[PDB]
């Protein structure tokens, strides 16, 4: 059953992705190669094209994506010859460094080896990367409330956070055969943060709000052909409002729409004022005037908007269903000003694809 | 087939509204009525007390709607006497007098006969019995290009309208056994208008924008248990984003977010200005000051976000089953900032409901 499962996967992503680089005719001999070793070993290795292909269409799949229409660019590290923590720290500090690329951002996958019987050989503790810690003590909220049970964990094993409203956490992950995750502190030299300022309003950098350049997803699983890479990390650059509409704003995150209202000089007494909606888009202009100020690639949602149309048209030029969770690709700012708002996707589970995981804490 | 159909949604609507309104006892000899009825006639008549409960119910069941924590003081007029042109028509002008109420208005629905053999008593051709007239000739654009089709077909009936960007289109119906509808000029002392100006920005009058006060939709079926009422007008007062969001600001409505932009002063050239979001916000904030300012009744979206969660609760309280569409039920400003889209509901058709229905021209 497993195995058939395996085998169903394999014949399905083979015969697509070899279709996909005009090699469709070696489809019955890379099967038959596959059908023996699955047969022999129980598992199949991907051949390096197979995998990078099938990371870009995993990319290419994924329904809340809206920066889908760059999918075919991704630069792909292959790093399933890793065997020790040194190794894993190593590869993840090289994936933040070559990501980063001084602000140029790379969209980037690093690739582990894949899970053996459903046994994790490496097991990522991080949401991404790069992030904040989140404290709770005793009614005082510090840092960014979505870390705190991951800052929890992280100080069980003997990390201690500053409990300034933006220490960065350390790597965390486990390897096969250890019974605690190890973790690593980030050399700050890796880390590019931007500072929020805005373009006209001098009191904006009071607030003293500042984000990390490059979101890092590190706790999904890239499943290709039946093989669950469940530790692969992946990045793009920002769309705007995932900062300032979410992470800076969000009642459950950094909460800033209150004092955002009062250092741009507006009351935050009533709702027909509309001062959160105000607040909210003064607050999206200077996380993308800052990042521009910077050099750090950042996107707006009309213009991630434009791309994804494109993306969708490109589909249709290539004979290829779209699919998309209209929830999640509309921004969550001006929806309706976007194409997205106003037309239906197909939410249909396409594989290649990235999935979600359980924990390894809490 | 067509009789049993009418039958079981008799039961079933008749049990629930009866158990709502305490008289569970009389369910069997109502039934029993109801049943001699339809083997006697072919249908069923509704009592009034039954009418004006599912019309209740249906406002409840509406998933669309974010404005349902109302839905048990909706004023139901009952013109199921009707029987020509001029008693449909002083109905209709009647409506719109006690919705409006000066400004105070009222969620009121006035219901017509129902379908007999599925042949209608009563065709009502407007979508909203106040509506601006659209026009599309030889490349020039005026009003609004949404109502360009039956704009079209009261003209061919012998309406001419004066090709402002805000004309009042007649009411249009037609009756059982006449070939064409009729149409009726609106006496501009019935029709409630809101100029748009701004709280802090003089200049905004220049726009010379403004909309109407009431929406009244106009044509939609009330189904209730198996009897569909496909004339039976309702209104609400407007969630402000529905005109600043929407109806002014859509490249396929009026589309002023360029002149909008000009006029509160900021350049309309860059995506990364966020200009469209701006020009939105302070739109909206105009809209919702002109309203209040004239005394119409205007609710905001985060008001409106925030008595839907009571709806929510009260529901759950009563012990009924929520049912909502997401889609239509966050707000196109600011969707984040509200309860509404940090959860799912349930899209799941209940009746008595609302439901489209097919238009009589185009
Ligand atoms: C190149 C720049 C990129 C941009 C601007 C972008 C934009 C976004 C945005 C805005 C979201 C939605 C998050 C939310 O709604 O809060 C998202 C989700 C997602 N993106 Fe992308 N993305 C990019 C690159 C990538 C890459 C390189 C991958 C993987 C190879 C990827 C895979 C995904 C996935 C899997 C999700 C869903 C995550 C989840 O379900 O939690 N994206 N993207
Ligand atoms: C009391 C004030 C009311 C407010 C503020 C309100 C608010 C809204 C809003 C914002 C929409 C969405 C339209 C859109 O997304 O563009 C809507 C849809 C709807 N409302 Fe309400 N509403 C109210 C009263 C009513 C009443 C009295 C009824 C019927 C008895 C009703 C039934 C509906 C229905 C059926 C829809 C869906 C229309 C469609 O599918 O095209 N509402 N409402
Ligand atoms: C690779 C990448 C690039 C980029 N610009 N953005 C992303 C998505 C980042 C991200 C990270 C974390 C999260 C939190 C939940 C995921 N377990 C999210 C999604 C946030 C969200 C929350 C809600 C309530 C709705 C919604 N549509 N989206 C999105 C990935
Ligand atoms: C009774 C009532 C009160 C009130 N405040 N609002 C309404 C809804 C009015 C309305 C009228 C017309 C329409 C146009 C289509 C309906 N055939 C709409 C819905 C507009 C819309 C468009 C799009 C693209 C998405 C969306 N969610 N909603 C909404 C009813
Ligand atoms: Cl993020
Ligand atoms: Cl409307």
């Amino acid at each position: 059953e497993e195995k058939e499962i395996l085998w169903n996967e394999a014949k399905a992503f083979i015969a697509a992705c070899y279709q996909e680089l005009g090699k469709a005719a070696e489809v019955k001999d890379r099967l038959a190669d596959i059908k023996s070793e699955i047969d022999l070993t129980g598992s199949y290795v991907h051949t390096k094209e197979e995998l990078e292909h099938g990371a870009k269409m995993a990319w290419r799949n994924s329904n809340r994506c809206i920066g889908r229409l760059f999918w075919n660019s991704l630069n792909v590290i292959d790093r399933r010859d890793v065997r020790t923590k040194e190794e894993v720290r190593d590869a993840l500090f090289h994936h933040i460094e070559t990501a980063t690329n001084n602000g140029k951002i790379r969209p980037t996958i690093t690739i582990f080896p894949p899970e053996e019987k459903g046994e994790k050989q490496v097991e990522i503790w991080n949401h991404q990367l790069i992030r904040y810690a989140g404290y709770e003590s005793d009614g005082e909220r510090i840092g960014d409330p979505a870390s705190c049970s991951l800052t929890a964990a992280c100080e069980e094993l003997g990390w201690r956070g500053e409990r300034t409203d933006f220490d960065l956490l350390p790597l965390i992950f486990r390897m096969k055969g250890d019974e605690q995750p190890v973790w690593y502190e980030l050399p700050r030299s890796l880390v590019i943060e931007v500072p929020i300022t805005h373009p006209d309003i001098e009191a904006f950098s009071d607030l003293e709000l500042k984000w990390y350049g490059v979101p890092i997803i590190s706790d999904m699983k890239l499943e290709v052909g039946g093989i669950h890479y469940n530790a692969a990390p992946f990045n793009g650059w920002y769309m705007g409002t995932e900062i300032g509409a979410r992470n800076l704003a969000d009642e459950k995150r950094y909460d800033k729409l209150k004092k955002v209202a009062s250092v741009i000089g507006i009351a935050a007494d009533y709702n027909t004022d509309l001062w959160k909606d105000q607040a909210l888009v003064e607050l999206n202009k200077a996380v993308l005037h800052s990042y521009k100020k910077q050099g750090v690639s950042i996107v707006d949602h009309h213009t991630a908007a434009s791309q994804f149309k494109r993306f969708e048209e490109q589909a249709e030029e290539a004979g290829r269903k779209l699919t998309g969770d209209w929830t999640w690709l509309i921004p969550p700012i001006s929806p309706a000003a976007t194409h997205i708002f106003h037309r239906s996707y197909d939410n249909s589970i396409v594989k290649p694809n990235y999935f979600y995981q359980d924990k390894p804490y809490e």
